[PDB]
């Protein structure tokens, strides 16, 4: 996982033209991060999230910056259904000719306790929105992604997601469910699809922030400087890796 | 030797309680025919009240004991459900001292791009949340023994996902992450480890695998010594682990 370590990458700045590329959680923190670092290397962004506010301001950066504005559009994983998914895909159907890329950044952290306290309420939300609204998204969009000459999908994990620690309970269980969703998609999609996790380590945003709020936010690097992983798996230079789980921080140490 | 390799004393199990999910079929019923023959005091659970009785008038044939059965059904429980079976149990019952998580949904075995989402969501529902939900209920009880040990069911694709095990990988993916973080929670009170069965007879194995030949697949009676010594005290100091039934078996279908 530690792959990445040392890259200095430092890509064309026209990596991503002739990308379309889709992101969701796009309203704020990592997520609205990837959008705006695509736009800036020239990729075709849409946005995908529950906040209407939000993603409009996103979206207006977005054209500021690069003097295209990508269209936005409402998914809200939590309660979505399979249908409600397959309805949001032909929206793209009717709007573009392909994914070239799609960044599973949505989430839910839910609660950091032991398991003799976690709520099976915010339990079962977090395995809804990592794990199965993620599955459901993820099936829509397949064929999109296959009219794509080299289409990547991209899913988020975690440390967690690779060794089980205390306090971590439905988040932990979900991220290990989303490397094993990536594997398998992976293996299905051999010489198809690129299909990976990123870990993006400890990050400036308000889902750390919650998990330690003890920590001092300033010691961390922000979204837009775990942008290099995110760019690298979308551009041309990741073309024959699949299956794997790569940290955005590889140098850091996992923990506070 | 160890694992699958060991080579149990005859009651082993004297005076441990312990209870064991899925009991009506398959491996969860052997698995509670075996402890009970290795000494234990049985529980067994399930959602068919005939099956189980049936389970326990055989263990009864065999050993002379009746061990009780609870009903409960994963798929539609309650975390509410789960503390009034754990109050159920009490009533009968000082400790536990193992539990084993044998009940399970296989879900489909197709592609990702033709998993029903409905089933996705109940094999989710089955073997991870639920399980999740009666290990809450039952930790109280497991920390009264001497030495509990919790045990999950896992797979080779909850190790390494594989095309067309797409529910069943995640959640089983899932429950070795749900493993991990309570052996670290209960490093030095519990053992919390996985079973990885391997590939043995029995209706599920043959609904995923219709051309194989179930006779060159090991019973789950063949596979018992490592479920024996999970829940025996030569595993007291194991736990964190995930450990193979069939350590020399290569995963998926029989040649
Ligand atoms: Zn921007």
């Amino acid at each position: 996982n530690l792959y990445f370590q040392g890259m200095h990458y430092q890509p064309k700045q026209d990596l991503l033209n002739d990308r379309i590329i889709l992101v969701t959680g796009a309203s704020d923190g990592i997520g609205r991060e990837a959008a705006m670092t695509y736009a800036r290397y020239g990729a075709t962004v849409i946005l995908l999230g529950r906040n209407e506010e939000k993603l409009r301001q996103v979206a207006s950066h977005i054209n500021e910056e690069t003097g295209r504005q990508p269209q936005w559009f409402i998914l809200d994983l939590l309660t979505c259904t399979s249908e409600n998914c397959q309805q949001l895909a032909q929206r793209i159907v009717v709007n573009y000719p392909r994914l070239d890329g799609v960044l599973h950044n949505a989430g839910l952290l839910g609660d950091v306790c032991p398991m003799s306290e976690q709520n099976p309420q915010v339990w079962q939300d977090v395995m809804q929105i990592n794990v199965n609204a993620t599955f459901m998204l993820t099936q829509a969009l397949l064929p999109l992604l296959l009219k794509s000459d080299a289409g990547s999908l991209v899913f988020t994990s975690s440390s967690v997601g690779r060794q089980g620690r205390a306090n971590w309970g439905a988040y932990a269980a979900s991220k290990f469910a989303t490397e094993g969703m990536m594997q398998v998609l992976a293996d299905e999609y051999q010489q198809r699809l690129r299909v990976n996790c990123i870990n993006p380590g400890g990050t400036r945003t308000a889902m750390r922030a919650s998990a330690f709020p003890t920590e001092d936010p300033q010691k961390l690097k922000t979204p837009a400087d775990i942008m290099p992983l995110y760019l690298w798996l979308m551009g041309d230079d990741s073309r024959r890796k699949t299956g794997m789980t790569f940290d955005a921080q590889p140098g850091r140490k996992p923990g506070i």
